[PDB]
């Protein structure tokens, strides 16, 4: 005696909030009743006014003040004047079709509207009905607001394990969940939660991905056109870190790029591509600087006859942590063993001058030590040394002379290799 109706009801997924044309199908449905009957009736509890019994006004979930108006259509369906609620079909065919459709050209905001409606059969001149709830979703690019923040002050060289390199924060008041994948020529896990990135200048690769604690905040893993996506509750934060063991990172800028899409869960989940956002930020791995080094050219040098030991440049090696540093000139022709005097060629003329530490600036050196088989004159840091025209008076052609130093920190009879090379130009002027 208990034989009951069978509805199928397929809703749309890709609805973009905004303007919708009247007649736009939102759902398609079929009812199937095999017993004795003379028609079908589908109706709602969300109905509008007793005289338009086909029309429905729907209040949104995110905020009940959002409104969409729909109507029960179908070929052969006419309004149920008898009840005042719903639409009726007349046929003894066991199977009939019907559509739900926006009524009136409207502007629909971004929300989800529950459309719970009811279906039953009519006997030959109540029996057993079916009830279904189902959500229409309208989505917009602004549904979830995303922010990807690069971490400040990373240093090159070997980094800490799982070093935090970005922060993804996703917020939303419309959508309940979101999925995220990296975008890279080289992803290394099925879910796109770990990939590799090339530095813009070097081309060297680092391995990045989601932190071990961000991965555990995922509600589920979904397929979307064959690709695995991890899903997360919106209004949460995921951390992008340096995956795997501790990396040795070349000093460079690395671009990480994320694919973020809204997800509407359902025990039948769907992704909302209208809500999708891709964002890219640059992560800077700067090189670590034990020795702050400032080399500054003297200003107002003029071509022609110059003074013996005339000051050309001033170098100041300031270190907050290390006391003694060594120094050498870099050139194709150094004139003494210690590397403290050498010769520099003009860019435009290519004629050279003799530059070097001033005699006064020498013998402020603590010692002279051996590193790499070459000798370095050590000094005390936070002292300032001056570069000068070495030896006799010099007649310098007006040109720009690139001076280049090589400084290393030393004290302890060893030299730590955060040596730096800095190079300024010196201008002579007719």
């Amino acid at each position: 005696m208990a034989e009951k109706l069978q509805t199928t009801l397929r809703v749309g997924t890709y609805f973009r909030a905004g303007h919708v044309p009247d007649g736009m199908v939102l759902a398609q449905g079929w009812v199937t009743y095999h017993g004795s009957h003379s028609g079908f009736r589908v109706w709602s509890d969300e109905q509008k006014a007793g005289n338009t019994p086909t029309v429905l006004l729907l209040s949104g979930q995110q905020d009940p003040r959002h409104h969409i108006q729909v109507r029960l259509e179908g070929e052969g369906w006419q309004p149920d004047t008898v009840s005042g609620r719903g639409a009726i079909l007349r046929t003894a065919a066991d199977n009939a079709s019907f559509s739900v459709v926006v009524d009136g050209n409207q502007e629909v905001p971004a929300d989800t509207w529950t459309l719970d409606f009811k279906a039953c059969a009519l006997a030959q001149e109540p029996n057993s009905e079916q009830q279904k709830s189902v959500d229409i979703v309208f989505s917009s690019p602004q549904d979830l607001t995303v922010s990807l923040i690069p971490v400040s002050g990373l240093k090159a060289g070997k980094n800490a394990p799982s070093a935090k390199i970005a922060k993804l924060v996703v917020n939303s008041t419309t959508l309940k969940e979101f999925g995220v994948r990296g975008i890279s020529n080289n992803v290394v896990d099925s879910t796109g939660t770990a990939w590799r990135v090339a530095g813009k200048n070097t081309g060297k690769e680092i391995g990045v991905g989601l932190s071990s604690d961000s991965l555990r905040r995922s509600d589920s893993t979904e397929k979307w056109n064959g690709v695995n996506w991890m899903t997360f509750n919106s209004n949460d934060t995921l951390d992008i870190v340096l995956t795997g063991p501790a990396q040795n990172v070349t000093a460079d800028t690395y671009p990480i790029t994320l694919d973020v899409v809204g997800y509407q869960p359902d025990n039948q989940g769907s992704f909302l591509p209208n809500s999708e956002q891709q964002k890219s930020v640059d992560i800077v791995f700067s090189s670590p600087q034990d020795l702050t080094v400032s080399l500054i050219p003297v200003s107002g040098l003029k071509a022609g006859k110059n003074a013996p030991s005339a000051k050309i440049a001033k170098l100041v090696v300031n270190s907050t942590t290390l006391k003694e540093f060594g120094v050498r000139g870099i050139s194709n022709n150094v004139v003494d063993s210690t590397g403290t005097a050498w010769r520099v060629a003009g860019k435009n003329t290519g004629k050279e001058i003799g530059v070097g530490l001033s005699s006064d600036s020498l013998r402020r050196s603590d010692s002279t030590e051996k590193w790499n088989g070459v000798n370095w004159m050590t000094f005390n840091s936070n002292d300032t040394l001056d570069i000068v025209l070495t030896g006799p008076a010099q007649n310098v052609t007006a040109d720009t002379y690139p001076i280049t130093l090589d400084v290393v920190g030393y004290q302890g009879s060893f030299l730590p290799n955060s040596e730096q090379q800095k190079s300024v130009d010196i201008v002579f002027s007719s």
